[PDB]
């Protein structure tokens, strides 16, 4: 079979389709028209977007296909370098950093991060308890305050103090603005064109700002010698079992920047979409709220109580199904291969998994694919392989998966314990696209159940 292509614009091929501020959603719409695979060409590039479990399950075969750095990720690499996220599997720092960090990110390691997560989560509850009767909550803004603070604290024992601020830490304004530049470059048919000279100068200032503060953090920590139970000590002491070598100071910088990207962008989105789904599905919110009141019997949640929030966990899963906050990943073909019996690929050939489209595959999920029903996760083993991929695939999957689900489960649990929620504006979903997806302008009112901490 020849695969379909969306509409073209002469010599620019498909590229002007990305000239939008919601490219993932535009790509989702192309998928609905064209189906499970389409070719997408730009000057000097060709990719193929997959939306079906049928084909993505083969693309997740690690013997045929490896992680590719998409143009987006190549642009993030300018400041995230060879941290785990923007490195190639065959880079020495990939495997090395991977071997050292895996035990820091285990489900086991969560027990030790738990108390710092609680620290930030209670800040959130206390903010909301202290709001006046007239006031509402700006949802993604508060969730981002939470998740950023949480990774700051468990990452290297730094307090961004986001709940004490109206405007973001100097580091974040740079970080956010750099991610911004990295994504906007995607669209420019002619960079090096002078109209972008300010953008480039800015970027360099931003990279600089991020580097200085992180390098200073690593410096101050070594010079102090203290052994806090955070990722930075794990990295400063750790040795790769394989090579026997530790990470160098520069790579450690890259890891910290990477985790700060993750903690800002992705986990906050999950929590935002979850609360959105809950207020638009009152019977579901009530069921989650009943679980929370039953399980969270203590002034503050234990590690083990969080593991008991099963329905909360299903809610997070279903939010991730409909709106995977990291919406795509890239692969290349290790060798010449035939995809799904029909599409012959050459070595080096690129693929893109369109996760939200995958999660809409009616052959997997049934006809009610658009409905918010967390119960569809009620027995996971009934799910076909590679159907649900909000965390990526294989060895290059998200290392912070367990971190993110524990944080989210804790925070949502507490939220459902402490407040009733009201969709007071009848919010119409508007999805903002950065490196990630967020519900822009989502606001609610909370009303305290007056349960003390
Ligand atoms: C709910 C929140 C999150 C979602 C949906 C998510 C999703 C993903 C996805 C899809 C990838 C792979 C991207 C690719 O193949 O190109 C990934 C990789 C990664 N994530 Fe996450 N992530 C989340 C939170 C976090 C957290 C909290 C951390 C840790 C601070 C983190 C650290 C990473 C790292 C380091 C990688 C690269 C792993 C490697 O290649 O060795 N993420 N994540
Ligand atoms: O960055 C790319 O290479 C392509 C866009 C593209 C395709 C062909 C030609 C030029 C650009 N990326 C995409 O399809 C989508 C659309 C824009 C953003 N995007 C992404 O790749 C998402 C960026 C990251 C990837 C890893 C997990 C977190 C999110």
């Amino acid at each position: 079979k020849e695969m379909p292509q969306p509409k073209t614009f002469g010599e620019l091929k498909n590229l002007p389709l990305l000239n939008t501020d919601k490219p993932v959603q535009a790509l989702m719409k192309i998928a609905d028209e064209l189906g499970e695979i389409f070719k997408f060409e730009a000057p000097g590039r060709v990719t193929r977007y997959l939306s079906s479990q049928r084909l993505i399950k083969e693309a997740c075969d690690e013997s045929r296909f490896d992680k590719n750095l998409s143009q987006a990720l190549k642009f993030v690499r300018d400041f995230a370098g060879d941290g785990l996220f923007t490195s190639w599997t065959h880079e020495k720092n990939w495997k090395k950093a991977h071997n050292i960090l895996l035990p820091s990110f285990s489900q086991q390691a969560m027990k030790g991060y738990h108390a710092m997560m609680v620290d930030i989560a209670v800040q959130l509850v206390q903010k909301w308890e202290r709001l006046n009767a007239d006031e509402h909550i700006e949802v993604p803004e508060d969730m981002t305050r939470l998740t950023l603070d949480t990774i700051g604290l468990c990452g290297f024992n730094y307090r961004f103090n986001s709940f004490y601020r109206d405007q973001p830490h100097p580091f974040i304004t740079s970080m956010v603005r750099a991610l911004d530049e990295a994504m906007n470059k995607l669209q420019r048919a002619n960079p090096d064109d002078p109209a972008y000279d300010e953008n480039k100068r800015q970027f360099q200032e931003d990279i600089k700002v991020m580097n200085d503060l992180v390098d200073k953090i690593i410096a101050d920590r070594k010079a102090s010698g203290e052994q806090s139970d955070d990722l930075l000590t794990h990295m400063l002491n750790g040795k790769d079992p394989e090579t026997g070598e530790p990470l160098d100071d520069e790579n450690i910088r890259y890891q910290i920047i990477t985790f700060l990207i993750a903690g800002h962008e992705t986990t906050s989105g999950l929590l935002s979409f979850a609360l959105y789904f809950l207020v638009k599905n009152p019977h579901v919110l009530q069921k989650a709220a009943e679980e929370a009141a039953r399980v969270l019997v203590d002034p503050v949640p234990s590690y083990k109580q969080v593991k008991q929030l099963k329905y909360v966990g299903m809610v997070l899963n279903e939010a991730l199904r409909l709106w995977p906050t990291a919406p795509a990943f890239s692969l290349y073909a290790k060798e010449d291969t035939v995809l799904g019996g029909e599409y012959p690929l050459e070595k080096g050939d690129e693929l893109m998994v369109l996760i939200p489209q995958l999660h809409r595959d009616k052959t997997i999920w049934g006809d009610d694919v658009e409905e918010f029903r967390p119960e569809r996760f009620e027995n996971p083993s009934a799910i076909p392989q590679h159907a649900f991929k909000p965390f990526g695939n294989g060895q290059r999957a998200c290392i912070g998966q367990q971190f993110a689900l524990h944080e989210a489960t804790l925070v949502l649990g507490m939220m459902l314990k402490h407040f009733d929620f009201e969709d007071h504006t009848n919010y119409e979903l508007d999805i903002k696209e950065t490196l990630t997806l967020k519900p822009e302008g989502f606001v609610v009112k909370a009303k305290s159940k007056k349960i003390p901490l």
